[PDB]
């Protein structure tokens, strides 16, 4: 058992915790999920190992695509009579001379036939080969078009040119490990007869430092009136109370839960420690017996005296506020129906005017609120409601949840309810529907209709929604494992999303046998994440050393301390050779210590400097740069990167170019992340000052335009000036909606080619000061301000039919400890500067008044 013991070190190593401390968990549904996921990891390696080398080497190297070859008309115009130029680059004798070829071949070409066309125009002077990226570790392996690749289709938006490298297949395979996943060593009765009503008793509490508050939910809402036990004095916290409510056993739905909390009195009610339980196990049985449950601290803000929306479970530290209850014991062990049963009970239990009212709700966003009587009247129509299948959200809303006969025939309604777009889908896996049954409707919509472009592009929504699961074994967590480990890139960032938060206590369990499995199953790949891991590590500590030891010193002293620190040999092998956790496309070999500094003030942010290693580093760049911050929450900058990113796509592909930046940004630790370095971009504060009228002078704002034209003379010069223009126009857009932070001079930048673009987004949902720079580098009374704010009308309306994707992006991150997005109220915002109550006319206008000021 040696190599199981290398593992384990290793798996270790990347969880931060170890194996053996799982083991330790004596906990039923802990070892069952330990055992039971195992059939996911295997289910992916096979499908690794289930074509040759070509699986295992699309499974470590996916194409990066878009989700359609379409091409929109402006992406299509750009091509030369719907051709695309390309150079595809040889490397020949072992001195690594490199030779270009150049084609003009159909943008909807097969790597194939590009691959031919190369040898073809190579030979004027077989099927053996692959393509590579020139620069970074992406591969053309599968035979999608090439406009299709989402570094072709940039090449062809940014007017760069492809390049291309020609590898022999066989290089690439033998670069491949055979992949051994060893399988671990811990592998190897009435049915709600119960016509009563639900009680528990609340025994004593230890570990206090008063009344207990109970309640009966489902995710967000009560299934009865709160019940207070008796006020006893925090002396003696014994109770030894029962608690009746108004609510039958048998009307439990099936993803019923126990909230409570103890609270003080003053008069004044305070939360002390809360505290939740799911009346069922996740084999179906209904809990009964003696229960301790240890009590979690209070989040900040908490309106109510319960925490329903918490993570449920006992706190790990026992050493909290222990509540011990009691729940009743029938006959024998109860459990769930059967879907038979439930099927068997449910059978046993019209105007075009109403059906154009179904379909006007169901346009409706989500967060709009539905009536009682629309919530009866989508009942009495929940059959016509089967035509309409997007109302299903809403519908599922206007259950009383309360009701066996109306649980079990929504859930017949389901079994057979026709699939919705994966947008949509979502909607259904946050904190509002708990029910498993549609919850796997949503994952079943997911796994047909959600392609891995769009995986990734809503991976962190899906990673933090995972934590709305009522049990660790689910069906949500076995399709995200099974994507990540049937790919790499989506694997990448599954781990980095789940390890990012194992400082989290409250959902430290449930990660850490995710990525326990994960790592198990992942492959080769671990050694690599280890690196990246040993890599964050070092840095942490060497900039925790700089915020605290050295933190009252000046730059140079600083400076000198970090080349000191960063060139010990223990800390250049872990920062030297290893992968860019913001994309592990990208390698990173020895450090550039010349280049290295850290960035003015901040939490004294780090800004390192690599070169590229790669055999062809010049054709993309040369040196990676990144930010490496151990200070500052990231999670609303990557939250606010991903929206800008769904942004510039909607306006591509619907016919606007406006060039946005969304940059990588990941977090990887509590408050510590990475983030991109924008080659050539310089604030505007920056600008400002390097063209300050000298020493001692103001630094006015009508400098910018000369600071462009003199970085882009001649022709360039009007088409830097429409660049700036329409990114500047963009962002603006994006910039009302969020309602993002304090924007000022050294908050934004701009490129050497025109384009502006935002960093560092503090705080959104809680008006862009057009500088007469950006409106003179656009020439007030111009044909450019007139297309200026055409542009700006119809992103903003671009932005509004979406509104629905957005919300419900936003609803799914409130899972996460954000704190500008702790409950539906700080949403609200998008639905005000949207204008989701009004019409489309109505909102134009409205967005016009707002921009005229
Ligand atoms: C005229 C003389 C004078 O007074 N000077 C002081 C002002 C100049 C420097 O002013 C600020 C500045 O240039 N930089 C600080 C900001 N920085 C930056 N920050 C970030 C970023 C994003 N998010 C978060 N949470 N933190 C941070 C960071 F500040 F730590 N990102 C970037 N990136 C974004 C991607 O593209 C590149 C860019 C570097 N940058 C830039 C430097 C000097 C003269």
């Amino acid at each position: 058992n040696r190599e199981e013991k290398i593992l384990n070190r290793e798996i270790g190593f990347a969880i931060g915790m170890p194996v053996c401390e799982f083991d330790m968990v004596k906990d039923p549904e802990v070892q069952d999920f330990r055992r039971n996921i195992l059939n996911v990891c295997k289910e992916a390696v096979d499908l690794r190992d289930l074509n040759s080398p070509h699986s295992r080497a699309m499974y470590v190297y996916p194409p990066n695509v878009e989700s359609s070859p379409e091409l929109p008309k402006h992406i299509y115009n750009k091509l030369d009579k719907g051709q695309i130029i390309v150079v595809i680059w040889v490397i020949v004798s072992p001195n690594n001379d490199k030779q270009k070829y150049t084609l003009k071949i159909n943008h909807d070409c097969v790597p194939e036939q590009v691959i031919a066309e190369a040898i073809r125009k190579k030979t004027r002077s077989q099927g053996k080969y692959i393509l590579k990226v020139c620069g970074c570790d992406e591969y053309f392996l599968e035979k999608y078009p090439l406009s299709q690749y989402k570094y072709i289709r940039s090449c062809i938006m940014l007017g760069r040119m492809p390049n291309l490298m020609l590898m022999a297949k066989e290089s690439l395979y033998s670069q491949l490990p055979m992949d051994c996943f060893t399988m671990p060593s811990y592998s190897r009765k009435s049915l709600w007869v119960i016509n009563s009503a639900l009680r528990i008793k609340i025994l004593c509490a230890t570990y206090v430092n008063i009344y207990v508050r109970t309640g009966i939910y489902h995710g967000g809402e009560p299934l009865c009136d709160n019940v207070n036990t008796q006020r006893v004095p925090c002396s003696n916290p014994r109770w030894n109370e029962w608690l009746n409510y108004d609510i039958y056993i048998p009307d439990l739905p099936r993803a019923a839960r126990l909230c409570l909390s103890i609270c003080s009195v003053k008069e004044e009610h305070c939360p002390l420690a809360w505290g939740n339980i799911n009346l069922f196990d996740y084999t179906d049985t209904l809990v009964s017996g003696k229960m301790a449950l240890n009590l979690w601290p209070v989040p900040h803000g908490l309106e109510d005296l319960l925490n329903p929306i918490g993570v449920t479970g006992s706190n790990p530290n026992k050493e909290t506020p222990c509540l011990e209850l009691e729940f009743d014991w029938f006959s024998s062990v109860v459990k769930f129906p059967d879907m038979s049963v439930i099927e068997e009970h449910a059978n046993w239990s019209l105007r075009e005017n109403d059906k154009e009212q179904l379909k006007a709700i169901s346009t409706r966003d989500p967060l709009s609120e539905i009536t009682e009587q629309e919530k009866d009247f989508l009942w009495s129509h929940r059959h016509y409601c089967v035509t309409i299948p997007e109302i299903l959200p809403k519908l599922l809303l206007s259950v009383k949840w309360n009701s066996r006969d109306e649980v079990a025939q929504m859930y017949c309604l389901v079994k057979d309810w026709p699939p919705i777009k994966p947008e949509q889908a979502m909607e259904l896996l946050d904190c509002n529907y708990p029910d498993p049954m549609v919850r796997g409707f949503a994952v079943r919509c997911l796994e047909k209709y959600l392609t891995d472009d769009k995986l990734s592009q809503y991976l962190i929504q899906l990673v933090q929604v995972l934590k709305y699961e009522q049990y660790l074994d689910n069906l949500l967590v076995r399709f995200l494992l099974k994507k990540a480990l049937t790919n790499q890139r989506i694997g990448h960032f599954f781990f980095w999303h789940l390890k990012s938060e194992m400082h989290n206590k409250t959902v430290s369990q449930r990660f850490g046998l995710l990525l326990e499995s994960y790592c198990r199953a992942c492959g080769m790949y671990l050694k690599h994440l280890n690196r990246q891991v040993e890599a964050m590590e070092k840095l942490i500590n060497l900039t925790d050393i700089l915020k605290q030891e050295k933190k009252d010193e000046t730059q140079k002293v600083q400076m000198k301390f970090l080349v000191e620190q960063m060139r010990r040999p223990d800390f250049m092998d872990a920062l030297q050779g290893f992968l860019s956790p913001l994309n592990p496309a990208h390698q990173l070999g020895n450090l550039r210590l010349e280049e290295c500094r850290i960035m003015s003030s901040a939490k004294r942010p780090l800004w390192l400097n690599w070169e590229n290693p790669d055999i062809m580093s010049e054709l993309l760049f040369q040196n990676n740069e990144i930010i490496f911050k151990n200070g500052d929450d990231l999670r609303q900058d990557m939250l606010t990167l991903q929206i800008i990113r769904i942004m510039e796509n909607i306006w591509q592909n619907q016919g606007l170019d406006l060039r946005m930046l969304p940059y990588g940004c990941l977090s990887i630790g509590d408050c510590v992340g990475l983030i991109e370095v924008v080659r050539n971009s310089h604030t505007i504060m920056q600008i400002q000052c390097k063209g300050g009228l000298k020493g001692a002078l103001q630094f006015n704002s009508h400098t910018l335009h000369q600071w462009l034209k003199d970085k882009n003379k001649g022709e360039i010069y009007d088409a830097a000036i429409d660049l700036f223009t329409r990114s500047c126009a963009g962002y603006c857009v994006a910039t009302f909606i969020l309602g993002i932070g304090d924007r000022h001079n050294s908050n934004i930048m701009v490129k050497d080619d025109g384009q502006l673009f935002h960093i560092d987004f503090g705080h959104f949902l809680d008006p862009f000061v057009l500088t007469q720079d950006f409106l003179i580098v656009i020439s007030t009374k111009t044909r450019e301000f007139e297309r200026f704010q055409e542009m700006c009308y119809k992103a903003y309306l671009a932005i509004r039919q979406h509104a629905n994707l957005f919300i419900n992006l936003f609803s799914m991150m409130l899972g996460s400890g954000m704190p500008e997005l702790q409950s539906f109220d700080d949403i609200a915002y998008i639905r005000k500067t949207l204008a989701l109550d009004k019409t489309e006319q109505e909102a134009l206008e409205y967005f016009m008044k707002q921009m005229n000021d």
